[PDB]
């Protein structure tokens, strides 16, 4: 059959779908492996890769981006799919590969951009980009990184890190911040990222833990809100998710807390 991750039900997606918003209309670019589009629970509606070796942006060779593109599908089943491959089959990409695929997103219009990716180094031009994007009203949702803690020390990558881009963390199904998922003050909400079942590439279903199985949540919620509210911008739609979570531990944490669809959508 298929498998519709618990995180759908969790941030309270089905509220949506059942007040008839479902994504519909939001144009959501998946910046990450590629995405294997010759799956039946997938539709992608276009993208690039920016991977030199791996031409086709519609080829997963990692199954990653199909995963991801996936959840995203489960939490707002209308949504156009754009797969902006800069992940190449080892996992990794270059950040100029990365700001590329990014660079592609807003002149591409896209509406919302995941990016369930990370690095531990600052680049300005990713920065500019990110910031650009949010600049161009997109709204930029990315992995927070699966780097435990250290201390005092934040852990979250890049570019999540940036102030620009809503850095998700994971939780479990019971709300426990997931023991790889990345902390710090620039932490902003969570979502599942436990053991998410997801599409993936050959007609095919499997879980992965992530933040970037989190990310994808957060990123089909904002198309939710869309879809319900197409004249809100992306403050406005990163705000409401902000503004509505429910709130779990301290703050180095868990952020703001979990995601609510339902309330954020109003
Ligand atoms: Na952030």
């Amino acid at each position: 059959a298929k498998c519709v991750s618990y995180g759908v039900s969790q941030i309270k997606a089905p509220a949506l779908h059942s007040q008839g918003y479902t994504g519909s209309n939001v144009k959501v670019a998946v910046i990450d492996s590629g995405i294997d589009s010759s799956h039946p629970d997938l539709n992608v509606a276009g993208g690039a890769s920016f991977v030199p070796s791996e031409t086709n942006p519609f080829q997963d060779n990692n199954s990653h981006g199909t995963h991801v593109a996936g959840t995203v599908l489960a939490v707002a089943p209308s949504a156009s799919l754009y797969a902006v491959k800069v992940l190449g089959a080892d996992g990794s990409g270059q950040y100029s590969w990365i700001i590329n695929g990014i660079e592609w997103a807003i002149a591409n219009n896209m509406d919302v951009i995941n990016m369930s990716l990370g690095g531990p180094s600052g680049s300005a031009a990713l920065k500019a980009a990110v910031d650009k994007a949010v600049a161009s009203g997109v709204v930029v949702v990315a992995a927070a990184g699966n780097e435990g803690t250290s201390g005092s020390s934040s852990t979250v990558g890049y570019p999540g890190k940036y102030p620009s881009v809503i850095a998700v963390g994971a939780v479990d199904s019971s709300n426990q911040r997931a023991s790889f998922s990345s902390v710090g003050p620039e932490l902003d909400v969570m979502a599942p990222g436990v053991s998410i079942c997801s599409t993936l590439p050959g007609n095919k279903y499997g879980a992965k833990s992530g933040t970037s199985m989190a990310s994808p949540h957060v990123a089909g919620a904002a198309a939710l809100i869309l879809s319900k509210h197409p004249n809100w911008t992306n403050t406005q739609v990163r705000s409401s998710l902000e503004n509505t979570t429910t709130k779990l531990g301290n703050s180095f944490y868990y952020g703001k807390g979990l995601i609510n669809v339902q309330a954020a959508a109003q």
